[PDB]
């Protein structure tokens, strides 16, 4: 009935995405972070200020992806010319919701940054990404991505398309609460509820196996679940 046509712009965003799919095998593996640690850190981070700063679990979530490619270099890596360009820092895309559709600017050199450098330039690029003001140096290049939806509060799971020429992506989910069992000081087990994020990695098969991915999860997890490691 009603045929506006396409943008252009919208269509080499399309080429793109079918590169993505046609020449990066995907494979997902998924994970339960428990972050009942991580929003006690933050809460206290916060009250320890005179609104110098605001903290957020993405903050947490890049410093950790840092942190877990620095551990595990195969995923922070790329495809090339018969060649595998693997490199040192970890400069993290971050996916920004633009009414304009989708832009992802660069937090370049995450690991060795700061919690407070990283919110500062997340809430940079994301301010200037409103706005449209953007260098194709800012939105261009990257070893890894992260896509955020936990403003959407229905959204228990999602994976999310490789941007190319990247390795892997990583995609979170809405924070909910499941039951996780406890002991007493007596014999007896409980109920206690724990708040739990569903958190899925789509990895590129022709860079990273199903082991090197679990590995990757497995410290992503580590440092997640253990707040006091992002200092190490």
């Amino acid at each position: 009935y009603t045929d506006v046509p396409i943008s252009g712009m919208r269509k080499t965003i399309a080429a793109r995405l079918k590169e993505s799919v046609t020449e990066n095998p995907h494979f997902f593996v998924s994970t339960n972070l428990s972050v009942s640690k991580l929003l006690k850190l933050r809460q206290a981070l916060n009250s320890s200020a005179d609104g110098r700063y605001k903290l957020s679990v993405n903050d947490f979530l890049i410093k950790a992806m840092g942190i877990a490619s620095k551990r595990v270099p195969t995923v922070n890596s790329s495809w090339r010319d018969g060649v595998i360009r693997q490199f040192e820092t970890v400069d993290v895309s971050v996916a920004v919701a633009t009414p304009n559709g989708l832009i992802t600017p660069i937090v370049k050199g995450v690991e060795g940054k700061g919690l407070e450098s990283i919110s500062a330039a997340v809430k940079e690029l994301a301010k200037k990404a409103r706005d449209g003001k953007l260098k194709p140096e800012e939105y261009q290049g990257g070893s890894i991505s992260i896509s955020n939806m936990g403003m959407n509060p229905a959204v228990q799971s999602f994976t999310a398309i490789i941007n190319p020429p990247q390795a892997a992506i990583l995609a979170v989910g809405a924070p909910q609460k499941v039951a996780v069992p406890v002991e007493n000081e007596d014999g007896t087990t409980g109920v206690s509820w724990d708040e739990q994020i569903i958190v899925t990695a789509s990895f590129d098969h022709k860079v990273v196996d199903g082991a090197v991915g679990a590995e990757w999860i497995r410290e992503l997890k580590k440092v997640i679940e253990n707040p006091l490691e992002l200092l190490l």
